[PDB]
């Protein structure tokens, strides 16, 4: 199942086909004609992403620069991965809070760790009564569908009042 790699045995010069070691480990001892290769777990701070025949694991990258945080840790199988925290997006070599769409506007495109929120003015029939970087405009309460009349029209900031 697991792959193999060729190794020149030091003592004999024999070219051997040894078993690769699984990701998360490295070869602490190559095979010989009479012994299986031995694998060991990557020490803290290092990793290997695939089956390998290497003698040392790779060092993880440096700690994330604040305000960036880890979305993946430095672990036996993975190098740490950094990202702007939720509510922020990667901007000019750093992190910036997402745009807050004001009342009368709503989120058109959700903000991510690399792209800012996209706001749009609430379309007729919808409203947003709170400042927010996540909420979309909401549809008016349907008066008719409640056998009521609109006693007070809504705006892009407020729901219509039914009665």
């Amino acid at each position: 199942l697991i792959g193999t790699y060729r190794h020149v045995d030091r003592a004999t010069g024999q070219v051997l086909t040894c078993d690769k070691c699984p990701a998360g480990t490295y070869v602490s001892e190559h095979c010989t004609n009479t012994s299986l290769r031995v694998c060991s777990s990557c020490p803290v701070g290092t990793f290997t992403r695939h089956e390998n025949g290497i003698e040392k694991c790779h060092d993880c990258s440096q700690p994330c620069p604040w305000p960036m945080i880890e979305k993946l840790p430095c672990a036996a199988l993975t190098d740490r991965e950094c990202t702007c925290p939720p509510g922020m997006f990667q901007s000019n070599a750093t992190c910036a809070p997402h745009t807050v769409c004001p009342v009368g506007w709503g989120v058109r495109k959700k903000g991510t760790e690399t792209e800012d929120v996209r706001c749009k003015q609430c379309a007729r029939g919808t409203f947003s009564d709170v400042p927010s970087s996540v909420m979309k405009c909401k549809a008016y309460t349907d008066c008719l569908s409640q056998n009521l009349v609109v006693i007070k029209p809504g705006t892009k900031e407020t729901d219509n009042v039914c009665g």
